[PDB]
């Protein structure tokens, strides 16, 4: 039922010391969609550079070949025509628009009025649709926004509710939420807009992202974001391997992920990204199954290991 | 207010490929108690071997020298006179007794009746007190016990409530709990025995140990167990560095831990244990602060880093 958006390729490209070659990104994207069976993959950020543009084009060429074109998403910005033009040239068909989700961010970075910014936003979305794209919208810094400026947040969502978008992403951008706060923030919007597909996007700064995600599910979220091995800036994103296992074992919700591919996915990302994981890393660590009286539902063969 | 028991030295000694020399254990114990300022340290398991016996003796010699003798705890077993004699010779003054906390474990491993086992337990506790020791008791496999055999659990705690012990530990031994389940299990006992000092002991198998701990605090726990870098078997224990930060920032409870020593503690354990942590490891990872609009309460100087 729940959709899973992997952001390993986009955020990983942001991680210190990490840079995937075109072949590597292609290899990883293919595995995530076909083997792990994640619903969608966010593979790059618009306007980063050519080559990246080239990488996305090569990935889209393949995607067409497999009828997976709409499962690839590109993170973009409210920059007029730039992001949309870039994506148009890339061959990608889905834009994940980064919009200021807190009054504080809007004012301090853009110095624009909510109405003025909402207008810039409407321009991008309309132009995107004109250009043959579908749009998902990130409420950047939402975790601070609903706690310090809930009015702005409500007006933003209200504006977007009138727009022709596919989903609204609720990101704990700076990773400052507790599970309680997450349920509250999510519940606050899902009740007001019961007809909108919201997805929660956690960050692991306090090692609370999977727990926050579970509460997000409790509040009515229809999707969740995560990355393999938590790859990403700072403390990274919600760890996909642990998120999926926890959803399957500790919640009454489901995912389309093939658990058996989880181990190889982690190994793939670790080698290609060059970012080592610890041996005790939940579900995927080398020593995680070592030690029937002491048996957990977390068995090695379940994730394609030890057989 | 909340007490913190570090189990890095005891559980780490159990971790695959890990073995601390006497000097290393001494160095680490000293840092944990004097610098990080954790309340107590569980440094070894009784009867493991001589040398370990020697290591504990050397550590106690030092402890006396600093008036810290009672802050060192030794994990022991219901084995008659063996564990107590071992601890007596070690110089340690506190026993953390491992007792079967689930009917399933009791029957499958000991094949004894609750009354028969409770008698073995009373023998150890009495002999321990006779030997000049203080006792804390672990309800091993409690996380499965209160969910699959709450009657046995209640009778066990009832028996222990009549015993002269210092605290009762509620361990999620196999690391199978969700935060909701943790609050329920803990709340169930704290209400029946409001005059007992319970502590929650989480395991990170689902990357839910810090979240479970927060709920444990909510249910009335007076202490929590954790280890540096989550060192320990399988997925390890609740990560001390993240647990403390989360308690301080996301709960109204407090800890005596000196946050500024957190980074060096992690580096110390990583080098001596030989178990690498990932660069994105919450609060302590190398890239955790890299990337004032995007600033978290999690600053480098707060944990003794970047200055
Ligand atoms: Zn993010
Ligand atoms: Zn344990």
């Amino acid at each position: 039922r729940l959709e899973i958006l992997d952001v390993t390729l986009r955020d990983g490209e942001q991680t210190r010391g990490v840079s995937f070659s075109t072949s590597e990104k292609l290899n990883i994207a293919k595995f995530l969609l076909q083997k792990l069976n994640v619903d969608r993959v966010e593979i790059a950020s618009a306007r980063v550079s050519k080559g990246e543009l080239e990488t996305v084009q090569k990935i889209m060429e393949w995607a067409a070949t497999e009828q997976l074109t709409e499962r690839i998403e590109i993170l973009g910005f409210v920059d007029g025509n730039k992001t949309v033009d870039w994506i148009k040239d890339s061959g990608a068909k889905v834009l994940n628009l980064l919009t200021k989700g807190s009054l504080h961010h809007l004012e301090k970075q853009l110095g624009k009025t909510p109405k003025e910014f909402f207008t810039d936003v409407s321009f991008v979305i309309e132009y995107a649709i004109k250009s043959g794209l579908k749009i998902n919208v990130y409420l950047e810094d939402w975790s601070n926004g609903f706690r310090n400026s809930p009015d702005y947040v409500k007006s933003l969502v209200e504006h977007l509710s009138k727009e022709h978008i596919e989903r609204i992403f609720l990101p704990d951008t700076l990773g400052v939420l507790s599970p309680e706060e997450t349920f509250q923030g999510v519940d606050s919007l899902i009740q007001k807009y019961p007809d909108i597909h919201f997805e929660f996007h956690g960050h692991n700064d306090y090692d609370l992202s999977v727990a926050n995600s579970l509460q997000a599910i409790r509040a009515g979220v229809k999707g969740l974001h995560a990355s393999i091995n938590g790859l990403g800036e700072r403390a990274g994103n919600t760890p996909l391997e642990a998120l999926v296992t926890t959803i399957h074992d500790k919640s009454n919700s489901k995912t389309n992920i093939n658990e058996i591919a989880i181990t190889e996915a982690s190994r793939l990302v670790e080698v290609f990204s060059g970012k080592r994981i610890s041996a005790n890393r939940p579900i995927v660590g080398e020593d995680v199954f070592t030690q029937n009286l002491y048996a957990n539902p977390i068995l090695p063969e379940r994730f394609g290991r030890k057989r």
